[PDB]
């Protein structure tokens, strides 16, 4: 038996992994439960506590990727399989991983903890670029992931019944926060100093725990990647999910006969339906033609939101707080090729003046038509109007600036605002084994790999430039995670990296070159999109 592989939580005992990193071992604990599974007619309901076991469980492998649509744009092409789920599907998922260095360490560590994305719609702990092996071996950390529900076992919700509340997934999230509060220094983590840190989707729900009280309970640093917990695309008011289930069930044969009214007798006739129905239709619900947006999502409920984010945000009060947020240097291009016609990953992507109105329309699906219009306006360069490279571009830009750029700039000016300490970043480098084509610049995700230190592992043919590069933003997320502060202590040259203020509005640029200060993300664009544009498709 390995004393450090074997470990004692409140549920039992769990046997782990030696795992070879690079550089040396670490131990690897994968598919701890940390629910009683969300099956048959715990479906849509929030998750309970895992009861305690017997005998030591076998914490050696993944466990299931909960069930989920999977992505079939470009089947083979890795640039989408990456995301793809790599082990089975079933509603049985809530298991969580953790990675410690090995021998697993003598003083608590400051953990982090991962929270994945996917539109709430796709998504697992498990794939390969989440893979806490690297920080663990080299920056010595404790990384836990944890399995959420997505799609609508995740965040199906008639708002204000017992059966389908809303939110499952975030709770399921919330529960796996606890279950590190309650365990981590078994492990040798530290309870003490927590770091949330997500992604897309992922990093719009390390938002919301910021904003929800009992999450925030439980932590004290988060770091949000490329989304927002505001935004256009993060939540739905509790009358559209309404809506959203009503017709997914009446899309299932659920009413049964016609009806919808009683809720219980609703959800009932769900929960006898093959979880393959339901994702087979769940995209179905969506009332636009549009990009960057899913179907099930968490819900403004009055309850784990107890207003919108954007008015949490607002009227917040945030001086216990750091968060480091930052986006790519391409937010927008990945999805132009989820609908946006004229847009490919197999050609330059040229388009006419035409499909670009077409594509606004599209990408900013709940715009007016003045709304529509005023995008159009501030995008085109009057000079060269038909030129279709910047044409392209711009469509980029648009998807980018309204889903991802824009709220990432309101957040953080907001943040800073109430008291909190903020730092952002822009990710600008094309990672050299990137698959997707060269029009689509540094895209949304392609900043992870490098988080996680993937280019450290020679296998990989990532450059030499790049395995180092890996280890700055290792250093960098650690020393944020570990200290409220991404800078190097024992150090001066870097040169500093300053925290965003309202007044100097100070932001970095990671890539190769050493750090470059910048001031103003986005501002003007931004002013468009979060001052203007809602006083105009609003009093529409
Ligand atoms: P995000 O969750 O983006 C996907 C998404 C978000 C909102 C609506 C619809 C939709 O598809 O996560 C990623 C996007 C692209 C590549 C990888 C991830 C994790
Ligand atoms: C909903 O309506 C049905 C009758 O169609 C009834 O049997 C059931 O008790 C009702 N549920 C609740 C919780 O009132
Ligand atoms: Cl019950
Ligand atoms: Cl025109
Ligand atoms: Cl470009």
């Amino acid at each position: 038996e390995d004393p450090q592989l074997l470990v004692r939580v409140r549920g039992g005992q769990l046997r782990g992994i030696r795992l070879k990193a690079p550089g040396g071992p670490v131990s690897a604990f994968l598919g701890i439960p940390f629910a009683e599974p969300p099956v048959g007619s715990r479906r849509f309901m929030p998750p309970e506590p895992k009861r305690p076991w017997s005998g030591v469980l076998d914490a050696t492998t993944f466990q299931n990727v909960c069930y989920q649509y999977v992505d079939t744009l470009y089947p083979g092409f890795e640039g989408t399989e990456m995301w793809n789920p790599n082990r089975e599907l079933s509603e049985d998922c809530l298991y969580l991983n953790v990675w410690t260095p090995y021998p697993r360490p003598a003083s608590p560590t400051p953990v982090l903890i991962w929270i994945y994305g996917g539109g709430f719609y796709s998504g697992a702990a498990s794939l390969d670029v989440y893979d806490g092996r690297f920080l663990a071996q080299v920056e010595g950390a404790v990384l836990v992931s944890m399995n959420y529900r997505v799609g609508t076992f995740g965040f199906l919700a008639l708002p204000g019944s017992r059966e389908a509340p809303g939110n499952v997934g975030l709770l399921d999230q919330r529960l796996a926060l606890q279950w590190v509060q309650e365990n981590i220094a078994a492990f040798g983590g530290d309870p003490m100093s927590v770091t949330l840190f997500g992604e897309s989707a992922g990093a719009a729900s390390v938002g919301m725990h910021i904003l929800s009280l009992p999450s925030r309970s439980l932590f004290h640093r988060a770091v949000l990647q490329s989304g927002t917990p505001n935004g256009p695309w993060a939540t739905v008011s509790a009358g559209e999910a309404r809506r959203r289930a009503t017709l997914l069930a009446r899309l299932v044969g659920c009413p049964p006969g016609g009806a919808g009214g009683n809720d219980t007798e609703l959800i009932a006739c769900l929960r006898t339906r093959p979880a393959q129905d339901l994702v087979d239709h769940e995209w179905h619900v969506l009332p636009q033609e549009s990009i960057f947006r899913f179907s099930f999502v968490p819900v403004v409920d009055g309850d784990f939101l107890s207003d919108t984010p954007e008015a949490l945000i607002n009227t917040g009060d945030f001086q216990d707080l750091q968060v480091l947020v930052g986006v790519v240097k391409d937010e927008g291009s990945y999805f132009l090729v989820y609908g946006v016609p004229g847009f490919s990953k197999d050609n330059e992507s040229l388009i006419s003046r035409a499909q670009f109105l077409a594509g606004v329309r599209i990408g900013v699906p709940q715009a007016s038509d003045l709304a529509a219009e005023a995008v159009v306006l501030h995008y085109t360069d009057w000079l060269h109007p038909e030129d279709p490279t910047h044409l392209r571009d711009a469509m980029s830009a648009v998807v980018g600036d309204h889903n991802v750029v824009c709220p990432v700039a309101q957040l953080a000016g907001r943040l800073a605002a109430q008291g909190a300490r903020v730092y952002a970043y822009i990710f600008e480098h094309r990672a050299s084994t990137l698959t997707w084509p060269l029009w689509m610049g540094v895209p949304h995700g392609y900043e992870i790999e490098f988080i996680f230190g993937l280019p450290l592992d020679p296998s990989l043919n990532y450059t030499t430039e790049e395995r180092i590069f890996a280890q700055r933003l290792m250093k960098y997320w650690t020393n944020f995670a570990r200290t409220g502060d991404p800078n190097d202590p024992r150090d001066s040259k870097s040169p500093q990296w300053p925290p965003y203020t309202t007044a100097a509005q100070q932001y970095v640029s990671l890539n190769l070159k050493p750090l470059e200060v910048r001031r103003g993300l986005r501002a003007q664009t931004c002013a468009f999109w979060n001052r203007f544009l809602p006083k105009l498709l609003s009093a529409t």
